[PDB]
């Protein structure tokens, strides 16, 4: 059982998510 | 039982979601 | 049992997901 | 078993999904 | 048992889903 | 223009959706 | 323009979703 | 323009969602 | 334009959500 | 423009979120 | 006399996991 | 008389895990 | 006369984990 | 005479975790 | 006469862990 | 010689929104 | 000679929004 | 010889939002 | 002699926004 | 000889917000 991933990433201007996991509620009630 | 992933992504602008998981609400009660 | 899988993505302009997986809610009561 | 997977995407602007799982309910009641 | 897939895409403006898997509710009670 | 809707309801054991609106991925590159 | 919805549920174990909204990824790359 | 809703739920034993919305990534590279 | 919601919930024992919007990442890289 | 909203909830035990909103990671790189 | 909608549910009996 | 809706539920029994 | 909406729930038993 | 809503709720017994 | 809302939550018995 | 799979894209021109 | 996949993607231009 | 896989980008331009 | 993956990205340009 | 992964990424150019 072997797991083996790579990441190469270039970003010139960056406004959201890489790599990332994010989370937003933005409920009402 | 061996997995192999590999990833090379190249962004200008980014504005959203790359290579991430992202989960929003906006729910109305 | 052997699994390969290769990526290679060039982006100009992003506003939406790439390699990305999102939930988004938006329901209403 | 073996199994071999190989993308290659060029994009200008996305304003969508590429390669990306997405959920929305926009669900009412 | 061998599966090989090879994918190339090349998009200029993209609005909707490229290789991708959405789902949408849109449903009314 | 009028929309009139009754919903009635009796449940034992649940194991899967009522009155629900789900969404599952479950893919695979 | 009137919409009127009554829901009633009763419900003595439950494990899935009553009255709601899931979304789930479970994808793999 | 008028939106009249209206719920009612008796629950034994919870082990899932009512009146919920639920986000989950459980995604995988 | 008028909006008028009501929700009324017995519940005897809770292992989940009731009236909640919960998100989870559980992602792997 | 009026919107009106009307909770009410009796729980026994809880051990999950009532109107609640909650956000987990519980990612791993 | 109805002009609407009259909905009726009894159940008789348990429910054991 | 109605123009509404009217549910109605009943449960007699216990429910066990 | 109703021109809304009635809901009733009665429950007679025990929940027990 | 409602032109609203009416919610009711009985339970009769107890809870054991 | 109702123009808005009643709701009305009654529970007998107890809560043990 | 191709055993395998050969994919060739040329795009020349330019995208404008 | 290949017994594998040879993607190739060139493209001369500029994106503008 | 190749037993994988290979793949190439190559973009000529400028991006300008 | 590849067995496995070669991934080459190669941008000439500016991004401006 | 490769038996794992070779990846490479060459920018050339600025970035101006």
């Amino acid at each position: 059982t072997q797991r083996l991933a790579n990441f190469l990433v270039h970003s010139g201007n960056n406004f959201g998510a890489i790599l990332s996991s994010t989370n937003v509620g933005s409920n009402t009630y």
